[PDB]
């Protein structure tokens, strides 16, 4: 059982020894790589990524097969790390945000005015091409050896790469993850054709597509129907069969990782101090629509009852040269700025710096949380959030969210697009009592905790191996 | 077999008779009434519909209870017309448009930044609500007298009619037809709760919901299981089991009407005359996506072989005080401006008049012709145009255009939203060879004919008929 894990980014902490001097390479725990090599059936695993710092690029040529790296149980894993054409992997960054895949995953299109393929889109997918060769190649040459290899392939940047695994290794399980959502039929269908189907010609060869949300994987069974006329689905088995290969779809739900006191940002606190708080995390981000959740505020504060409170926006800067996150943390400031002017002054702040320990003190801050995301593969803070919280936050979570299918029930849920009802959510949270609040909370608590990341990997080790005695008997 | 059909909008010309001076009120033919009066089964049929002049609304109430009116046959049909309240009735035309129900049906929405719905929408619905009332009462109404009642639902508008319809008519047949398409369930969900489920508790007590495309009837079912969970599909059977209603889902499709030479608007001969042409014809719709047809045109001419061509943009003004409306018209402007500061100059006109037979007369002139829309219920224009050329022009249609059921085998078949394809396609069209058109137009015919709209008619009466006896069966 030698497995062969594939993601996007490795997290390597690349430091000094405070002492010696030394230079030193680690890897963060939880990890996944770290997480997999501690499971049951595991011999051996290998982890494979791209190379984003010249740390990564320095670190990398002096290890070309890859660096064996130690952390718990005094066991190991081997890191390789893979340096691409820098004008090809720089490419297909920019294929990967919001400028093109990213708004085709997650809905950022308006079809009317949005978007417009040129030639930008051919190259792009070229160079997708060409990334994808590499990591391919990289893999399978890592595990030229090997008798019996396992593959497990993360990240939506490689997306292309079992199929051309498949094609060498024909036998071997293939399971590919995907963290986002999957678009509706008639939208993923607003991709270019060469796009809209190579993306499902490289996925398909794989063992199991497994997924976060049961919604993500009829979503794309009903593009593989509507774009591949060759291919069979059934609704019920989640299964595809295309050109000799068994795809199984399965749905791997994801909470947190419990192997993760912090203090608040600046002046938060003293700002917080005699006020309720409301509560909105993300990364800078469209999809986590912030904006409307500080009108929404906005729409109850004008109920009455919001004498008193005050929002935090936290957010977590992320990818900002990309257009629409640039415009999302614009278009919030004017929304803050406006409910600032209309309701009182400095009722609303954002912090905008990306401590990850920063946002664990406002998750314990909180009194309402929100997490009303236009979108969302899964998302773990919604999970991490509740589960950290002493204050029995109620949670207002978006139903686009895939952690809704888990925690739909537990939470106050909205749709996403009305101000209406996220306001009224709003002030029924508030409205609520102590002890609604605090067995409602313990019961959010009892919904969120089995999820941890350890269970999510297991889900995976078990269910593609399951998968695999099917594809290999079918 | 006494027939009520209902329309938004019943076709009434008034003007004075050339010689007596008198008033009159006649019906256009084609009508819909006009030609179900036509019919086989028909005994009587009965016409009923908004006032939207204040013609109607002066004509409307010398006749409360309808107006029997004379065609074909000496045949007769009684025309019942609706006046609302002015301010319910003005607040639901605002719903049917680009600002709600519009975009929703129509993908208009980006989602990361459309829609936010606040009181207006609440508001908009209430009215609806009341919209729909006069007119099942009005349909209701006018039907007291009759045994059998077979009721005719016809537009957008009025699909919260058949529920109530249902309430008062227990045994009737009921069908509703939407011209329109239908969302993605992703898409269709992003309506307020109230009015996501609404909408699906008015339409389903119809023995049949009639589209244009199988993609709308399996988009709607999608919803239903989606959003109802008292509601059983079946995928295979196109029937929908929901609260004792069983519902069938028929796909009619429709072409053009037969019964429908003109002068090309101001001198466009002569502007056109030694250059081939190139023609996209609509309304003032952002469906329509005429700007991204110019630029597709342009991307054309820079593959060179375009020397010598000119294009024609046909715009029907048509609601123009939605934003969407302008700034599409806009966006056109600008498109065309700068095909033509890049191209050449006057290498690009546009036409925004309201002439039906200007647009037959640039379907006879084009040389290629452009359908490309973003999406379409049907668009007829694209049966209608191969129809009345001689040119043996070629026609590039949109994929998400409904007609492309029928047509996009026959037909040049792109997505919509790839300018790279668009532009590959009309080159590749004025590439073509005459007698290579010559055939394939011979045959774009031959799909196009058969469409008629008698013959869409009669699937109706001929479909709800049959699903009649299986709603009275089970
Ligand atoms: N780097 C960083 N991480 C954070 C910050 N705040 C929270 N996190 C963590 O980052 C993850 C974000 O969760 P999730 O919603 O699933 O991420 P998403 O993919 O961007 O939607 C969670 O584990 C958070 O606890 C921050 O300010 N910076
Ligand atoms: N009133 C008006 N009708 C037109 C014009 N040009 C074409 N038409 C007709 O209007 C109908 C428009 O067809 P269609 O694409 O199905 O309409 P849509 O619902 O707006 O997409 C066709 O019958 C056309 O022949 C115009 O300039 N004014």
């Amino acid at each position: 059982s030698e497995i062969f894990l594939a993601s996007k980014r490795a997290a390597i902490t690349y430091d000094t020894d405070p002492a010696t001097g030394e230079p030193r390479a680690w890897l963060a725990p939880g990890g996944t790589g770290n997480v997999v090599a501690e499971q049951a059936g595991v011999l051996n695993i290998s982890w494979i990524a791209s190379a984003d710092s010249e740390d990564d690029r320095r670190a990398s040529a002096l290890n070309p097969d890859g660096v064996t790296m130690e952390l718990h149980s005094g066991r190991e894993i081997l890191v390789r790390l893979i340096r691409h054409d820098p004008a090809v992997f720089r490419n297909v960054q920019n294929f990967m945000t919001a400028n093109l895949m990213w708004a085709a995953n997650n809905y950022g299109w308006d079809r009317w005015t949005q978007p417009s393929f040129g030639s930008d889109a051919r190259e792009g997918w070229a160079d997708f091409g060409r990334f994808t060769r590499d990591f391919a190649d990289a893999i399978l040459k890592s595990s030229a050896q090997s008798a019996d290899p396992v593959y497990l392939v993360h990240d939506y940047q490689l997306v292309g790469v079992p199929a051309l695994l498949r094609e060498q290794r024909p036998d071997a399980p293939i399971l590919l993850f995907v963290h986002i959502p999957w678009p509706s039929a008639d939208y993923w269908r607003i991709l270019p054709k060469e796009i809209r189907t190579g993306i499902l010609h490289g996925m398909l060869p794989a063992t199991t597509i497994g997924f976060f949300a049961d919604r993500w994987c009829r979503n794309f069974l009903e593009s593989v129907a509507d774009l591949l006329p060759d291919a069979r689905i059934d609704r019920e088995a989640m299964t595809v069969e295309w050109r000799g290969h068994r795809t199984r779809l399965r749905t791997m739900p994801l909470g947190y990782s419990p192997l993760t006191n912090p203090q608040l940002p600046e002046g938060i606190e003293e700002w917080a101090d005699g006020h309720r708080l409301v509560v909105h995390s993300g990364r800078t981000d469209p999809i986590k629509n912030a904006e409307r959740a500080v009108r929404a505020f906005v729409l109850a504060a004008r109920g009455g009852g919001l004498e008193k409170t005050r929002m935090l926006v936290r957010m977590n800067p992320n990818r900002l040269y990309v257009p629409a996150n640039a415009d999302y943390v614009h278009r919030v400031e004017t929304a803050v700025a406006e409910a600032n002017a209309e309701l009182g002054s400095d009722t609303v702040r954002i912090d905008n710096d990306n401590d990850v320990n920063h946002t664990i003190a406002c998750f314990r801050r909180a009194d309402l949380l929100i997490f009303n995301s236009t979108v969302d593969g899964q998302n773990l803070s919604t999970f991490e959030a509740p589960l950290v919280n002493e204050r029995d936050a109620d949670v207002i979570l978006s139903e686009t969210c895939g952690a809704a299918e888990v925690l739909g029930e537990y939470c106050r849920s909205v749709n996403p697009f009305d101000l209406v009802e996220q306001a009224e959510a709003i002030s029924a949270a508030l409205a609520a009592g102590p002890r609604q609040r605090a067995e409602a909370a313990a019961r959010r608590r009892d919904a969120a905790r089995p999820w941890t990341l350890e269970a999510w990997v297991q889900a995976q080790l078990d269910g593609l191996a399951a998968d695999h005695a099917a594809r290999t008997a079918t």
